[PDB]
């Protein structure tokens, strides 16, 4: 058989390592490791977003994830929506650690804007938060800006696909969250040296009504992958409306860097 | 149309809201309205256990819900395992806002022994706790036992019959709790008059490896209920297992409570 890989997931702002309950017992059933990290203030950490401050703060537990493996082991890294610029900020640390980046339906930034770059576009085009509350909080070195999405609008725009129980289940589950963008604008370039040596590649849902469809090739204009992959009928929640075909992407990947 | 009912649904310790993500789609599509409780300490709620002393406090959500229901609303409180307790605590201060107590797989405590009783008797002959991890945290109420489930006690006693896809969730959602049996141990007995006053009915499931069918029936021999119910095949989590099966049962309690 195939050599089998270790992809470590990385979930997005609001919500946690839950989300991957339906796609690591699949990846875990072909032989993979799977390790899904839950990253600060998020999921189950009793420790609120306020308290985090920064985005280094916030992807810690990443960091250490890394920083834990064995010497010389390499993993899949696949970072979902803002877990996108958590894996970025990952590889600058570790390049050598990660055989490949995955951006599951995520900010991808470049090496020549400022980190916040990517978001800070979206949040200049997006018009559909509806429901969602915006907030600040005020710390000893600046506005810190935070969102808590609204039923409404995670209904229409991030699980239009998804069963109604994924459905419920967020809204159980999400919390106040953060995309830190004061932070990644006063934050240094990603390096050439560390991120951009990476290999990398993109999946994308066809129906994804948060990150849509045009704004992603805008990202993959400004900073190219090696390959794009496309999940036919994927909400933005893709691993829990069409996890069996994340899969598949993912499998192909894995295929394709044969460590 | 029959008219429906508003239930409200209480996890057990160490679990949260998020157990009730399959049950809750299937009572709001058959009409009825659902308050799926977050203790504290409990699933996303911000606070650590050991800030959660008494089980007064643990069970503050579920009496808020209460009180704040409109007047003469009268609610389906259903408790799943140290949930007994907490709906029990609820009956013996807002009994007229209780059409009927279910207990499933559930502590069914009395009115005359202390209200530990019926732990300290499960205590006493519980079987093995495999890997779960006992902790103790000394408060100004004494000295508090925790527990945290280790996950192969959680497969083997608790999911054994749930798809692979809820034991992985449950894994990444779990947190450390209490069963409270010292405060228990020393609380006021429940009254006749509140508790045991309200209508209870006992639903179990006939292969739940945690609370035993010869341990139920010592309990409602102790203390009886005006109807047993069970589900064939449930695990302890049976809202995981057997989803479908719940909502038939509850749905039968409903149309005997009719009105
Ligand atoms: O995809 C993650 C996300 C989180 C909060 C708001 C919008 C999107
Ligand atoms: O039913 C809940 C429970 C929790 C921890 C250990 C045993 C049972
Ligand atoms: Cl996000
Ligand atoms: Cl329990």
């Amino acid at each position: 058989m195939e050599r089998k890989h270790h992809f470590v997931l990385v979930h997005n702002a609001c919500h946690g390592a839950w989300i991957w309950y339906k796609l690591k017992p699949l990846l875990e059933s072909a032989g993979h490791r799977v390790t899904a990290v839950e990253l600060a203030a998020s999921g189950i950490d009793p420790r609120p977003i306020q308290a985090v401050e920064t985005v280094d703060e916030y992807s810690k537990p990443l960091i250490e994830t890394l920083k834990s493996l064995p010497e010389n082991e390499e993993v899949i890294l696949v970072g979902f929506s803002f877990g996108g610029i958590n894996i970025a900020l990952a590889a600058d640390i570790f390049p050598a650690k990660i055989k490949v980046l995955v951006f599951l339906n995520a900010f991808l930034p470049d090496t020549t804007h400022v980190p916040s770059h990517v978001l800070d576009k979206l949040m200049e085009m997006f018009g559909g938060w509806g429901d969602t509350e915006f907030s600040s909080h005020e710390t000893r070195n600046g506005t810190m800006s935070l969102l808590k999405m609204g039923p409404k609008f995670m209904k229409a725009r991030l699980y239009q696909n998804c069963p109604i129980e994924d459905y419920e289940l967020a809204k159980m589950l999400h919390r106040q969250g953060s995309f830190f963008t004061e932070d990644l604008s006063k934050k240094e370039k990603f390096s050439e040296e560390g991120y951009g040596s990476v290999q990398r590649v993109y999946v994308m849902s066809s129906e994804d009504k948060i990150i849509p469809c045009d704004f992603i090739r805008w990202m993959i204009d400004n900073f190219n992958v090696s390959k794009v992959y496309e999940i036919d009928g994927g909400d933005h929640m893709v691993m829990l409306s069409k996890p069996q075909k994340l899969f598949d992407s993912l499998s192909a990947i894995a295929t394709d860097y044969m460590g």
